[PDB]
């Protein structure tokens, strides 16, 4: 690939390659909870997995991905800011080198360990997340803090399963999970218009970032970071960050639904 989080292929140089990183709608961003606008309009968010939707868990060389059948609604995504109906189809994190950072969506400048995100596509107006996925109003992203602490249970399917694909290309089945025992007890959220978060960059996202954090402890981490990069054969390459630094928002305004 022609992009990574290293030196050279990093954040700081993808608008090289992918122009719209200097977009006006560019994730993540740090929420200013002063700045912060509190709506009316805006309703509970609902979710509601079929964990018989989980399909496959692949390691991407830059992260590792757990992916969901998407050909029908049996787990969406309604509520919040939503009148459609956004179909599930993924969930993955973020980390970085240490505990000290990895979230990529910051709050009131604090920095978090990780970050989950679990993707869904607007089914209502578009036929596939192919044509979804460059749609401003395409795509629907939950995204969850986690703060470095206590070991959290909820992860353990999860992290079982990355022994089978430590290195780059390798797949596994990974099924009968349902990602919403993964959410904070309280969904709370802030809403803004965004974008992915690592190239192509679409700015297609319509963000919603949980107010409650979950926790995750530093082996966890660790066992992330413990993932490879490389190919099987080659000398491994640890996995030992993948999270993009805040951008600019742009006169975006981020509300809250609490
Ligand atoms: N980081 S993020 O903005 O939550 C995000 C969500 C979905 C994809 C689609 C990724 C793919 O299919 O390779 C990429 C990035
Ligand atoms: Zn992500």
């Amino acid at each position: 690939p022609d992009w990574g989080y290293d030196d050279k292929n990093g954040p700081e140089q993808w608008s090289k390659l992918y122009p719209i990183a200097n977009g006006n709608n560019q994730s993540p961003v740090d929420i200013k909870t002063s700045e912060t606008k509190h709506d009316t309009s805006l309703k509970p968010i609902s979710v509601s997995y079929n964990p018989a939707t989980a399909k496959e868990i692949i390691n991407v060389g830059h992260s590792f991905h757990v992916n969901f059948e998407d050909n029908d609604n049996r787990s969406v995504l309604k509520g919040g800011p939503f009148s459609d109906s956004y179909r599930l189809f993924q969930f993955h994190f973020h980390w970085g080198s240490t505990n000290e950072h990895g979230s990529e969506h910051t709050v009131d400048g604090v920095k978090y360990s990780a970050e989950l995100h679990v993707a869904h596509w607007n089914s209502a107006k578009y036929s596939s997340l192919a044509e979804a996925a460059s749609k401003a109003d395409g795509l629907a992203v939950i995204g969850v803090l986690m703060k470095v602490g206590e070991a959290n249970p909820k992860l353990q399917k999860v992290l079982d399963a990355l022994q089978a694909i430590k290195t780059k290309g390798k797949r596994a089945p990974f099924t009968n999970f349902d990602p919403s025992t993964l959410l904070p007890s309280s969904l709370d959220f802030w809403t803004y218009p965004g974008s992915l978060t690592h190239p192509p960059l679409y700015e297609s996202v319509t963000w919603i970032i949980c107010k409650e954090s979950i926790s995750v402890s530093s082996e966890q981490l660790a066992q992330f970071r413990s993932l490879l990069s490389n190919v099987e054969g080659d000398n491994a390459v640890p996995m030992q960050h993948n999270n993009r630094p805040t951008q600019p928002l742009k006169g975006r305004t981020v509300r809250a639904s609490f």
